[PDB]
DNA sequence: CCGACGTCGCATCAGC
DNA sequence: GCTGATGCGA
DNA sequence: GTCGG
């Protein structure tokens, strides 16, 4: 409905993050683009827009300019700027953030072609990002996510039948496609008071996991691909997080999302005397002092503690 | 007016 | 060599 | 850039 406005605010958001290194301004523009994306009328003026939470004076002014001229001078200008447009573009490679993109552009390295002929100036993550630049920008249809899930749940059970693994994120909520696969792993032997490596190893042995971005005792980030004389599947981003059993369901709730649904839930639990981080749910004592983590054995437990009726993953976009 | 705005695991760098 | 900081993508 | 104490 207001596609021109929300694209403009998303573009400005990227320049803030990537060129100006102004992360809070990036988040501001994104919040503004979001609140406007959901607004159920075609906007007529910046003043109409300013009524929304996240839209302030300068964005109301920007909308005014867009509506009257169909563009924004400042944006048109930065788009045409070689240095800035190249900086913003390089950050599309995974592992090249604002700072590595600035340095490349400083020394004349501006395009994927230039990155291709300068491998030795790329760290390991950035090579993998460049290798899969196009793949990493595709979404994953549900059907492939389900085949991916089949492999992961199978290999994980085969390594030790007492692992518990859950694929979270937009997939756990039932979305028709997904940007990545987030797997949450726990084992009854691991609580708060080798397990990851065994799983990653087995997924590599069956050639499901094809590259490693980073790997510690608790978190793996990397790349995987379904088996193929039909055209091969795109490489996909996979994360595997190993979480102590007593924190597993807080992890699951959180890494299931949505973004927005998380936020309300956290707020609802405040205005109920509980604090929910990704790890624990804790009570707030009569003056804001957090007490001990409360036992949690399922998602539902958390929902009870704060008297909300267990909400299905599919019903969690807010 | 003026500070918050999410917090953290891992890879790699910067300082010693 | 060791420790803390910073970049990055969550 | 926006919000709010
Ligand atoms: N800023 C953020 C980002 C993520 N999250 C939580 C909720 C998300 O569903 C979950 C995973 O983040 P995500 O993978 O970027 N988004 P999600 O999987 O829901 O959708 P897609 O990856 O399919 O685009 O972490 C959050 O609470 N705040
Ligand atoms: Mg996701
Ligand atoms: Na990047
Ligand atoms: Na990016």
């Amino acid at each position: 409905l207001n596609g021109g406005i929300t694209d403009m605010l998303t573009e400005l958001a990227n320049f803030e993050k990537n060129v100006s290194q102004a992360i809070h301004k990036y988040n501001a523009y994104r919040k503004a683009a979001s609140v406007i994306a959901k607004y159920p009328h075609k906007i007529k003026s910046g003043a109409e827009a300013k009524k929304l939470p996240g839209v302030g004076t300068k964005i109301a002014e920007k909308i005014d300019e867009f509506l009257a001229t169909g563009k924004l001078r400042k944006l048109e200008k930065i788009r045409q700027d070689d240095t800035s447009s190249s900086i913003n573009f390089l950050t599309r490679v995974s592992g090249i953030g604002p700072s590595a993109a600035r340095k490349f552009v400083d020394e004349g390295i501006k395009t994927l072609e230039d990155l291709r002929k300068n491998e030795d100036k790329l760290n390991h993550h950035q090579r993998i990002g460049l290798k899969y630049f196009g793949d990493f920008e595709k979404r994953i249809p549900r059907e492939e996510m389900l085949q991916m899930q089949d492999i992961v749940l199978n290999e994980v059970k085969k390594v030790d039948s007492e692992y518990i693994a859950t694929v979270c994120g937009s997939f756990r909520r039932g979305a028709e496609s997904s940007g990545d696969m987030d797997v949450l792993l726990t084992h009854p032997s691991f609580t708060s008071e080798k397990l990851l490596h065994q799983v990653v190893e087995q997924l590599q042995k069956v050639h499901f996991i094809t590259d490693t971005l980073s790997k510690g005792e608790t978190k793996f980030m990397g790349v995987c691909q379904l088996p193929s004389d039909e055209k091969e599947y795109p490489h996909r981003r996979i994360d595997i997080r190993l979480i102590p059993k007593d924190q597993y369901y807080c992890g699951v709730l959180y890494f299931t999302g949505s973004d927005i649904f998380n936020k309300n839930m956290r707020a609802h639990a405040l205005e109920k005397g509980f604090t929910i981080n990704e790890y624990t749910i804790r009570p707030l004592g009569v003056t804001g002092v957090a007490g001990e983590p409360l036992p949690v054995d399922s998602e539902k437990d958390i929902f009870d503690y704060i008297q909300w009726k267990y909400r299905e993953p599919k019903d969690r976009s807010e």
